[PDB]
């Protein structure tokens, strides 16, 4: 929300790009492999610290989206703590920091009387922006594919190398949750105009 916006501009630039630092170096740690072993996000199979580096007040970013009028935290893990609250990172994805070959899979609760989160994620197009925002500032992400696979394929969630990706993932139709529709962008300029 608001606790990270504030809570990052009272952080050093120095210790900031310390720590992206940190990221960019785990990112080309996945970037580099063979297949990370990736593992569905909606079950408990047992706090997470890979991504300490990009933890502000609990949270390592922002996912904003006008298509949908959503603006919501993005959480380390997969634990239903965070699907309560927001987005829940993938463990074994690129670390939402962006770069050529990087691949961040961010995903997130339909149908929730608590929040929209990715609720109305159907509604996102080829074409719409999305942006991460992260103690870096903000990136930009446009829309190149929206694809519909079975819950136990993931070919689509590795990196794709050099190349600059998110993914929101989500279930599908809408309250049968039979498969997952993956939104991906594709990392597009974006100057922070003030």
């Amino acid at each position: 929300i608001n606790a990270f916006k504030e809570a990052v501009t009272k952080i050093d630039r120095v210790e900031i790009n310390r720590r992206l630092e940190l990221a960019y170096a785990y990112n080309a740690s996945i970037a580099g492999a063979k297949y990370p072993a990736l593992k569905d996000p909606y079950s408990a199979e047992q706090v997470v610290e890979y991504a300490r580096m990009l933890e502000v007040k609990e949270q390592i970013g922002h996912v904003i989206i006008p298509r949908i009028n959503q603006d919501i935290p993005i959480y380390a893990g997969s634990a239903e703590e965070n699907l309560q609250r927001g987005v829940g990172h993938l463990e074994g994805t690129s670390l939402p920091v962006g770069g050529e070959s990087t691949h961040a899979v961010l995903t997130a609760h339909r149908g929730l009387p608590t929040a929209k989160l990715f609720t109305n994620l159907d509604k996102v197009t080829v074409g719409d922006r999305f942006y991460i925002e992260h103690i870096g500032g903000k990136i930009a992400y446009q829309v190149d594919q929206i694809k519909v696979i079975a819950p136990d394929q993931l070919e689509d969630l590795y990196v794709i190398q050099g190349e600059d990706h998110v993914t929101l993932l989500t279930c599908t139709p809408y309250m049968i949750n039979s498969h997952r529709l993956l939104v991906r962008g594709k990392r597009i300029p974006y100057v922070e105009k003030t």
